[PDB]
């Protein structure tokens, strides 16, 4: 696969809005799945470990975007990163802004 799968990782980004790499034993991809939800967000996830590539684009999100950790948090404009930022975002009251201009 490769860059085959980095296409399909890149498919996927693209709509969106929001979009979260995740596994489904991940504590911290639920943290975010559930800062999106009390925050009016809407998203698409995507349970690696479920997945019969999942592994492969791992794979691809790590060349691509440097961070091999889940999740991968994408909204609509590119990489946003980890839960770890994420949340960081919304300290100051701005991810409910890239969020809006997304849709909410």
């Amino acid at each position: 696969s490769d860059p085959m799968a980095l296409a399909k990782a890149k498919e996927i980004v693209a709509s969106a809005p929001v979009v979260v790499f995740s596994k489904s034993y991940c504590p911290f991809c639920v943290q975010v799945k559930k800062l999106f939800t009390q925050l009016g967000a809407s998203f698409k996830a995507i349970e690696l470990d479920t997945e019969s590539d999942g592994t492969e684009i791992q794979s691809a999100l790590a060349e691509w975007t440097g961070q091999r950790t889940v999740p991968n948090v994408f909204i609509n404009g590119k990489h946003i990163g980890g839960c770890d930022d994420t949340i960081a975002l919304n300290k100051g009251g701005k991810l409910v802004a890239l969020l809006t201009e997304a849709g909410a």
